[PDB]
C-alpha cells in the first residue's frame, strides 16, 4: 500500500525506541529521520537524541569526573598521600574521552541500522507535508533542497526540546549546554545562569574542571534554586554547593552582556554590579522543537510554546500522526519518552492499547550532592490532602569524620497521608541517592505505606537503611496548616 | 519486688536496642554488663559490641580508605594527573583516624549511660548464678573476684559469636578479624584462610593497603568462593578480585605453620607447597559466645555449638531468661539483633509480642566489588518450587570505558515462582549495590512481582534502573532440572 509503516521524526531517546519497537517485534517498514549520524557542535543533537549526544550520557561522565576532586581531597584523612598542592584537572582530555565514548554509541547505532531489516535511517530535516507524506530536507529552511520525500501509514514526532535563551543584548554571547560540551579550554570565570536541572549540575562539572584561582557563580531570578523540590532539600543542597566552591546568588538576573579585548564576557545584572566571565552558560529552560515541523500544513495542534497537543496515548489531532517525549512538554526525561514509545508501539502495532503513567514517576539531579526525588512534596500534599505526616532524618556518614567533608549530610524525608499511612513523596540529597530513588519509584508504584518502610530489616553500614528507621514523624499538616502536634 | 528489672548480658548491637528501649519507653531498672568501655586489643569488643568496636563500622572505614586505590588510579582516564608510581597509602594514619571515631562512638556511649535514667553500666565478665541473679567478675574465669551481684526480673543474654580457629599446629601464629584491626603494620605478604565474609572483605582491606609489590592470596578449602551465594554472582567476584590484584586459591587449606627468624611465617599447604607469610588471618567462622556463662547452672539449653536454644520470640528454656543476637545463631546480622532486641522489649515489657522475621533479610558483602542479596538462590528456589524463571543481565557502567576499569561489570539477577510472577530473590554485584538491595528488601517483604519492576519508569543515568529492564527470563527451572525453556 505504502512505502513505510512508520516514519519517525528523530531518532532520539523515544524515536528509536519505537523504531526499534515497530521493525523488530511487529516486522514493520521504519523510516527514522535525524539530522546527523555523530555527534558534533554544528548541528549538535545526533543518531541518539539529545539524551546520547548532548544529555544524559556525556553529562553523566562529566559529572563523575568532576567528582573526583572531592575524593582525591578526601582520600588524605585515608592515608592516601601525593602532590595536592594546586592540583589540577585536565579538561581536554576528558571532552577527549567523553568524545569517543559519545561516539562510540554512535558508530553501533549505524550498525544497528545496517543490521536490523525494516529499519532504515533517512539523514536530514523532515518536514510534514501531509496527513501521510513526510519531506527531508537538507536544511530546517523549508526552501532548501528535498533530499526524500517518504511516504507512510503512521507518523511519530519525537524531535525533542531545544534550549531556550533570554531576550537581552549580548543574548548570542552566551553559550547553553549544547556549546558546553566541547569547549575548547575549562573556563576560569564561571556564570551559570538560572536555578534549574542543567544549571546546578553544570555549576559542579565546571567548578570541578576549573583551573587555579578559578570560581563558578550559580545566578537564579528567585530566593530559592529548583523550584518544585524539596524546599529543605534544595536549602541543604545550596549549603552544600557554597561549601564546595560554587558561590550561590539568588534573586539576581542578568540584563546586558559585551565582549571584551580578550574574549571575556562583560556581565550586567540586576543590582547593577559588573562582573567579568570567561563563559556564561544559560539554563533557562527547553522548548519543544517544532518551529521547524509544519504542523500547520497537516493541521498538527501546537500550543503551550509550540508543544504538540496529544491525549493519554500520544494521538494528536490527526489520527494517524502521534508525538512522544519533549516536543510534548509531558515529563521531560529520557526513560519517560522511552515509555511513551514503547506504549506508542503497543498502542497502534502491537493491538493492545496502553497509556503512560506520568504521576509517581521517580527522577534525579546530578548535583556534585546528588538528588533523588518521586511523588509531592510538603506544600504539594498539604494542598490537596486532609492530612499529612512529615518524616525526616539528616545524617553525616561515619566515612566523613575521618575524611574532612563534614558538609555531606545524608538527607531522606518522606511525605505520607496520615489517614492511611501512604507515602506520597520521598525525598533525599547525598550520594547514591539516584540509586536509592529508583526502588523507592518501584514502592509508591505498588502504593506503598510508611509502615512497610520501617518494618523490613536494614543492611547496616549503608545510607538507604535509614528509610527503615523514621518512625516518628517530625511534624504535620492539618487541613493546609503547618501544626507541630496533631489532638 | 528487686534491684533490676533487666540485666542484659552483653552491650552489642541488641543488647544496646534492649537497654534503651526497656529503660526510655518504659521506665524499667535495667543493668547492661560488658568487658570494657573503648575499644582495645586486650579483650577487642567493648560498649557498642563488635559491630562498633571490632565489627562493621571499623570495617567500613576501612573498606572505603582500600577504594580509593581504584579511585585514584580511575581518575587519570578523566584527566586527573599525579605521581602513581609507588604511590602506596598510610596504614598507620588509617588505624589512627579508625580509633578515633570508633572511640568517640564509645564515649557517646558513656555518656548515655551516665544520662540515661533506668541505664547501669555494669564493666566485667557477666556470668548466671540462677533464674535471677547474674554475677560481674573481673575476669571469664569462674573463680576470679566478684564485683556485683546483680538481682534482676528478667535476663537477656547478647554476647554475641566470636572467631574459630582451625585445630592445627601453628595456630596461635595467626590473626583473626580482632588482631587485624590493630595491626602495627601492614602486611607486604597476606594470606586470607576462609572464603566467607570476612575473607573477601579483608582481602580486599590489605590488598588495598598493601606497601610495595606486596600482594594478597585467599586460600579456600573449596572450589568456589561465599557458598550459599548466587553461584554466578561467585564466579564475577572471583575474576573481579583477582584483575584487582588478590590471587584466590580454591581447594587449598592450611595444616602447619611455623615462625621464622625474622617475623614472617611458614605456611604448609593441602596440596604440599610451603611458602612465607608476613601474615596470615583466619576467616574460619564464628562460633556463639557461652563457653563461659554457666547456662547449666542457671538451665539455659545450648545445642549446636554452644548456641542458646530459643523460640521465635527469644525466649529460652527458662521463662525470664531470653536471648538475641549471634549468640542465638540464627541470622548473624547487625540489623537482625537490632530487630530481636526491639521486639523482645515489646514482647515482655511492651504487652504486644511480636517474632523477629528471619525470611526475607536483605544483606551486603563489602567486596571491592560488593554484593547485595535478598531471597533465594537458583539452587535453593529450584529445590522447592515448582516452576521458577531465572532474570539475568550483565552490563559496564559507561564510566568504565573512560576510567580504565572494563573488569568492574555491574550484574543483576533475579529469580522468581514462574506461577505467579513473586520475586523470590535479588542478587547484585557492583557499585551501589549494598544501597539498592536494602529498597530491593523493602519489595520482597512487600511481596512484589516482576511485573511491579518492569513497569516502574527507570532513572535513566543509574545502575539501579536496569532492575526495571528485566523482562524476558534467561532460562527457566522445571520442577528441578535445568530446563532451556
Ligand atoms: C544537558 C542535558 C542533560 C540531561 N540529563 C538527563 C538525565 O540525566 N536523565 C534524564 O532522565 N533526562 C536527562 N535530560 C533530558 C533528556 O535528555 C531528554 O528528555 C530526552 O532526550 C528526550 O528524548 P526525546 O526522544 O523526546 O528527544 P531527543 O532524545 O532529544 O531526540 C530528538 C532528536 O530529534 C532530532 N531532530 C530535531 N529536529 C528534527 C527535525 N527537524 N527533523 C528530523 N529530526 C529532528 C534531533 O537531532 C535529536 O537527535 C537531559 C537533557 C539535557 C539537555
Ligand atoms: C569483622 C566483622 C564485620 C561485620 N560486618 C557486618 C556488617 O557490615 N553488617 C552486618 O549486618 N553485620 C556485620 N557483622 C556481624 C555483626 O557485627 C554482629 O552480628 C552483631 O554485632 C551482633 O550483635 P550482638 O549484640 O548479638 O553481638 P555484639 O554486637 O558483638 O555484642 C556482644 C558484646 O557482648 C560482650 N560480652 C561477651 N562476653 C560477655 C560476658 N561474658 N559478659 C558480659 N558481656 C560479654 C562483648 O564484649 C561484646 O561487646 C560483622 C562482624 C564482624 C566480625
Ligand atoms: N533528570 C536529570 O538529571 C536532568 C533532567 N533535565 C531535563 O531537561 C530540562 C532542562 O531544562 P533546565 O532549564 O536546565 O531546567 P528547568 O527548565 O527545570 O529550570 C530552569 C531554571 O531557569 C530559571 N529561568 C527560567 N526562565 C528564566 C529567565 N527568563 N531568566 C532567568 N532565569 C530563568 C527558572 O526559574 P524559576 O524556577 O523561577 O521559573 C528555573 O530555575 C529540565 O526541565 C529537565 O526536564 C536536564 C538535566 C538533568
Ligand atoms: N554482612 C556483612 O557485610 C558481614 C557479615 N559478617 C558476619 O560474620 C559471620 C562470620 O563470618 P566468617 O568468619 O567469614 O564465617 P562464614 O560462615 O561467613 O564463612 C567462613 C568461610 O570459611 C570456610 N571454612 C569454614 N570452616 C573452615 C575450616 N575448618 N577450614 C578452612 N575453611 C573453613 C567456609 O567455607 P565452607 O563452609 O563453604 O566450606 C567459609 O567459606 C558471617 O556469618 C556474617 O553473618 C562478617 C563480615 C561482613
Ligand atoms: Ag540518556
Ligand atoms: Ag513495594
Ligand atoms: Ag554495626
Ligand atoms: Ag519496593
Amino acid at each position: 500500500s505504502r512505502a513505510y509503516d512508520l516514519v519517525v521524526l528523530g531518532a532520539g531517546s523515544g524515536g528509536l525506541e519505537a523504531g526499534w519497537n515497530a521493525a523488530v517485534t511487529h516486522k514493520k517498514k521504519v523510516a527514522v529521520v535525524d539530522v546527523q549520524a555523530t555527534h558534533g557542535p554544528p548541528l549538535f543533537a545526533a543518531l541518539g537524541g539529545t539524551c546520547v549526544n548532548v544529555g544524559c550520557v556525556p553529562k553523566k561522565l562529566m559529572v563523575t569526573g568532576a567528582q573526583y576532586m572531592d575524593l582525591i581531597r578526601e582520600s588524605g584523612g585515608f592515608g592516601w598521600e601525593m602532590d595536592r598542592e594546586s592540583l589540577c584537572p585536565n579538561w581536554k582530555t576528558l571532552i577527549a574521552a567523553k568524545n569517543k565514548v559519545v561516539n562510540s554509541i554512535n558508530e553501533s547505532y549505524k550498525s544497528m541500522f545496517a543490521d536490523t531489516e525494516g529499519l532504515s535511517f533517512h539523514m536530514g530535516f523532515g518536514a510534514l507535508q501531509d496527513a501521510h507524506t513526510v519531506v527531508v530536507r537538507k536544511s530546517e529552511d523549508p526552501h532548501s533542497d528535498v533530499l526524500e520525500t517518504l511516504d507512510t501509514e503512521y507518523i511519530l514526532i519525537a524531535t525533542g526540546s531545544w534550549p531556550t535563551r533570554l531576550g537581552v543584548p549580548g543574548d548570542e554571547f552566551c553559550i547553553t549546554s549544547n556549546e558546553a560540551f566541547y569547549l575548547e579550554d575549562a573556563p576560569k570565570r564561571m556564570l551559570c545562569v538560572g536555578g534549574g536541572y542543567i544549571a546546578v549540575e553544570f555549576a559542579g562539572i565546571f567548578n570541578g574542571y576549573k583551573p587555579c584561582g578559578g570560581y563558578v557563580d550559580l545566578c537564579y531570578r528567585g530566593d530559592l534554586i529548583l523550584r518544585g523540590f524539596d524546599t529543605e532539600v534544595r536549602k541543604s543542597l545550596t549549603k552544600q554547593l557554597g561549601a564546595n566552591g560554587i558561590r550561590v546568588r539568588t534573586n539576581l538576573n542578568p540584563t546586558k552582556i559585551t565582549k571584551n579585548e580578550d574574549g571575556s564576557n562583560h556581565v550586567h545584572f540586576n543590582d547593577g554590579t559588573e562582573e567579568d566571565y570567561d563563559q556564561v552558560m544559560l539554563a533557562i529552560g527547553r522548548v519543544p522543537r517544532s518551529q521547524a515541523l509544519q504542523l500547520d500544513k497537516a493541521g498538527v495542534r501546537t500550543g503551550k510554546n509550540g508543544a504538540v497537543q496529544v491525549d493519554a496515548y500520544s494521538k494528536t489531532s490527526v489520527d494517524n500522526i502521534y508525538a512522544i517525549g519533549d516536543v510534548t512538554n509531558r515529563v521531560m526525561l529520557t526513560p519517560v519518552a522511552i515509555n511513551e514509545g514503547a506504549a506508542f508501539v503497543e498502542t497502534v502495532f502491537g493491538g493492545k492499547p496502553r497509556a503512560t503513567d506520568h504521576t509517581k514517576v521517580a527522577c534525579a539531579v546530578f548535583s556534585i550532592p546528588p538528588i533523588g526525588t518521586c511523588g509531592m512534596t510538603e506544600e504539594e500534599a498539604a494542598k490537596n490532602y486532609e492530612t499529612v505526616a512529615v518524616y525526616a532524618s539528616s545524617f553525616t556518614p561515619l566515612m566523613h569524620n575521618i575524611s574532612g567533608s563534614k558538609h555531606k549530610e545524608f538527607m531522606i524525608r518522606i511525605i505520607t497521608n496520615e489517614s492511611n499511612g501512604e507515602v506520597l513523596g520521598v525525598h533525599m540529597l547525598g550520594d547514591s541517592a539516584p540509586e536509592i530513588i529508583q526502588s523507592v519509584g518501584i514502592c509508591m508504584k505498588m502504593g506503598a505505606k510508611i509502615s512497610d518502610f520501617h518494618s523490613t530489616i536494614g543492611v547496616h553500614p549503608t545510607s538507604a537503611e535509614e528509610l527503615c528507621s523514621m518512625r516518628t514523624p517530625a511534624y504535620f499538616y492539618e487541613s493546609g496548616k503547618r501544626v507541630e502536634k496533631l489532638s
